[PDB]
C-alpha cells in the first residue's frame, strides 16, 4: 500500500537533520517522485471517496503535488493557498495569519473567494503536519468561505509535534500517511 | 478532444483578458487548478517527447509543478521544481540563476540542488507561461551548469507576441507550446493562426 | 443653495486634487459623512426620479450607502447593496458580476441576493462616484439577472472626462450627475456649465 | 416607537441560523429599511441629545446607515471605519486590531485622524454588538485621536454573549435597541422588561 511504500521511501532516502528535520528532498520536497505522488492520492481517495468531497485545498509549494493527484482521483479541483504577492490573486481574498515558531514570524497566506462557496465540502491536503500554523490557516479561509471541511489528508506527520492534536481536538478527521514518533539519534521511527 | 483543444476551449470560456500582456487563468491553471485538464496536458507533453530520451523533468514553482508532474508521471521519470526563495531544506551543491524580473526591475536568484541534476541528465523544462522568457532561461542555465543536455521545453500557454519564445528558439531549443496566443488586444485573446 | 450648488461649494472648499485627477472629499462622502448634505443628495435624486415609479434602490458598499439610503427615505423604498467581501449570512441565491479596475487592471467580483430582488422590481441604481463605470455596469447586470428593470442611475460625483457615463447612455440608461467634474488638471475642479 | 417597530422586524423577518447567529439581511445588514433606520437614528438621538456629542463613529458597512440617521438628527458629522485598504484612506491613520472568534484570525480598521480631534466628544454607533471585539477596536482608535466617548449605541445586542459586559465594566453608556437573551431552539427571545 502507498504507507508502506512512503514509509520504506522515507527509511531509504530520507536524512535526519539535527535528529529534528526530516530531509525528503528526492521525492517530495524539491525532487518529486511522480509515481509515489500517485500512490499517495489514491489512498488520500480511498480513505474519502463516499464523503461527498467538491474541493481540495493545500497551500504551494510541496503540498501541491500530491493534492494534484488526490484530486484527479476523486475528480474535483485543487485550489493552492499563496504565501507571496501574486499577479493575478488581487481581491476577494480569503486571508490567515501563520506564526513561525522558528524564524518568529507572521505571514499571511491567501486563497481567492471566488473558488471556495458555502456549498464547498474540502478536503485539505498538505505535505507535512509539524506545529500545524498553515493547517490552522487553511482551515480558518475554508471556514470563512462558508464552507465545510472534510478532514486533512497529511502525508507525513512529525506526532512528536502538537499539529496534529490541535487539529483533531478540534474535531478534525487527521488522515496522516507516515506518523513519525521520534527523530532522535539520527535515525526515523514510526508510530507503533 | 485532444489537449490543445480542451486547452483553448478552457482558455475562452474562463481566461480573463487584464490587459494587452496579462491573461487571468486562476480557475484551471495559476490558482485552482483541474488535475484532468493537467492530466491531458501532461499526457500530450509526453507523447511529444517520447521518443526523446527524457531522463528528468525541471520546472519551477509553483504554477508549473502541476504540469510538469503530470508530464513526469507519464513518461516515468522524476521531476525537480527550482525554489525562488530560501527553503528549510535546500542547502547544498546549489545550483543557481539570476531572474531579471521586468516589474520589479531588478534580479532574484533561482536555484536547484545539483544532488538531483546530472551531467547524464537529458531534460525537459516544462512551465505554465511563456512571456518574456527570463524564467525558462535560468533554468536552462542550471540546467547546463549541471552538465546536463535540455530535450526541449513544454509551455502551458505562451504569448507569442512577447519575446521569450523566438529567444529559446534563436538559442536552438525545441519549443512546444500547447497553447500559442498572438494577441490580447481588445480584451480578448487570439490564437495563432493554424 | 439646492443639493447639486451646495455639493459643488463642498467640493470647491474641501475637495482636494490629488495627482491632478483623483478628487479626495474624504471629509464628506468617502470617511467622513456630512448627513445633512447626503439627505440633500437624496431628496434631489428623489426629486428627478420621484415619477418612474421607483421599488427599490440598488448600490454597492460603501461609500454608496449613505445617498442611497438617504434617496430611499425619501422615495420610500428599500435599499439594497452589494457585497464586495465574504458575509456571515450572505449565501443564498447570490447574483454576481464581476467588475474589472481600467486603474489597476484587476478583476474582482460583487455579489447580491436574489431574495432581494424581484422581476417585479424597478430599480434605481445610486452610486457616489462615476469614472469608468465598471461597477455602474456590474450592478446593472446583477438587476438585470433578477429579471428587474432599470430605472436609471444616479452619481453624486461624475468624472465627465472618463467614458463611464457614456458607455451608460449609450445603452440607453438615463445617467443623473449631481457634481459633473469636465477637468481636476492645474490641481482646479472645473464643473461642467 | 423604534424597540417596538425593531422587534416586530425581528420577530417576522428575523432568521434564526444558530444558537449565536440572526440573519437580519432584510432589513440591516444587507437590504436596508431606511424607514426604520429613521427610527433608530432618532432614538439614539434621543437617548444622547443633551450629552453634546460633537460626531458619530461607526465601522464599514452595516453600521453606515443607523449612524447616518443618527448624526442626521444630531446635526453631527459621521466617520466610518474601514477595513481594507481604498483609495484615499493614506495618511494621519488611527489602527486597531479586532480578532474574530468565528475567523480565528485577526484584522485592522483605520480612521485617517484628520477627521478626529482632541476636543471631540463621540458617540459610537453599530449595528450587532457580540464579542465586541470591533467595539472595542473603535474605542482605542477614539481614545487614540485624544476624544472622549459619550456612549455607544446598537442596534441588535445579543446579552447572552460577553461584548455588552466588558463595555459596561469598562465604564461606557451603552444604549441597545433590541436586547436578545436565546437565539435557542430556533426562536428569539428578548430580554424581560418590566
Ligand atoms: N522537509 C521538512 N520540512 C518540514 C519539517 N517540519 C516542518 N517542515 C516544513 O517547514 C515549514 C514550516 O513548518 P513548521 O515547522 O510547522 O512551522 P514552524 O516554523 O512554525 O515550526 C513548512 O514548509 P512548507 O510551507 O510546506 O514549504 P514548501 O516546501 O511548500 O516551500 C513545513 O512543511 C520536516 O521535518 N522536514
Ligand atoms: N497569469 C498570467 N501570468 C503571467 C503572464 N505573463 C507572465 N506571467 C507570470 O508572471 C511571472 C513573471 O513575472 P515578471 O517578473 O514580470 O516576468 P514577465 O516579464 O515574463 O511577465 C511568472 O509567474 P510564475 O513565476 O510562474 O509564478 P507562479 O504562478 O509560479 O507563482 C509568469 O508565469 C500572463 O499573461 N498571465
Ligand atoms: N474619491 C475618489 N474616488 C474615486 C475617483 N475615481 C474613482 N474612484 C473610486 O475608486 C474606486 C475604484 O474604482 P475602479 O473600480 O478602479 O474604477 P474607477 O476608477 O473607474 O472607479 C471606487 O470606489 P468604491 O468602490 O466606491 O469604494 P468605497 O469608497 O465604496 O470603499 C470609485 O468610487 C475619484 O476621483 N475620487
Ligand atoms: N447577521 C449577524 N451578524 C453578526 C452576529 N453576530 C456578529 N455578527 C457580525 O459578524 C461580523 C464579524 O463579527 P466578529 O468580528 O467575528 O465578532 P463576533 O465574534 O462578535 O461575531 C460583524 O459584522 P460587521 O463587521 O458589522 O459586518 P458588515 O455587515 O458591516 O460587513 C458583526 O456585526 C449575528 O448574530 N448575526
Ligand atoms: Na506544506
Ligand atoms: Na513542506
Ligand atoms: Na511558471
Ligand atoms: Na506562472
Ligand atoms: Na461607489
Ligand atoms: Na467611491
Ligand atoms: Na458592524
Ligand atoms: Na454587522
Amino acid at each position: 500500500n502507498a504507507m508502506e511504500a512512503l514509509k520504506r521511501k522515507i527509511e531509504e532516502e530520507g536524512v535526519v537533520l539535527s535528529d529534528q528535520v526530516l530531509k525528503v528532498d528526492s521525492f517530495l520536497n524539491h525532487q518529486i517522485d511522480p509515481l509515489l505522488m500517485q500512490r499517495i492520492g489514491d489512498e488520500f481517495a480511498s480513505r474519502f471517496a463516499k464523503d461527498g468531497i467538491t474541493k481540495i485545498v493545500t497551500i504551494e509549494s510541496s503540498g501541491i503535488a500530491p493534492a494534484v493527484m488526490t484530486g484527479l482521483k476523486l475528480g474535483v479541483p485543487v485550489v493552492f493557498a499563496r504565501k507571496h504577492k501574486s499577479l493575478t490573486l488581487t481581491d476577494n481574498l480569503l486571508t490567515a495569519s501563520v506564526y513561525s515558531f522558528t524564524k518568529q514570524t507572521e505571514s499571511q497566506i491567501a486563497v481567492s473567494g471566488t473558488h471556495l462557496s458555502d456549498q464547498d465540502h474540502v478536503l485539505i491536503i498538505d505535505d507535512f503536519l509539524a506545529n500545524g500554523q498553515a493547517a490552522h490557516g487553511l482551515v480558518s479561509i475554508v471556514k470563512q468561505a462558508g464552507a465545510s471541511i472534510a478532514g486533512i489528508g497529511i502525508v507525513i506527520e512529525k506526532s512528536f509535534q502538537p499539529g496534529r492534536d490541535e487539529l483533531v481536538k478540534l474535531g478534525y478527521r487527521v488522515e496522516s500517511l507516515a506518523r513519525i514518533q521520534s527523530l532522535e539519534e539520527g535515525k526515523v521511527s514510526f508510530v507503533q
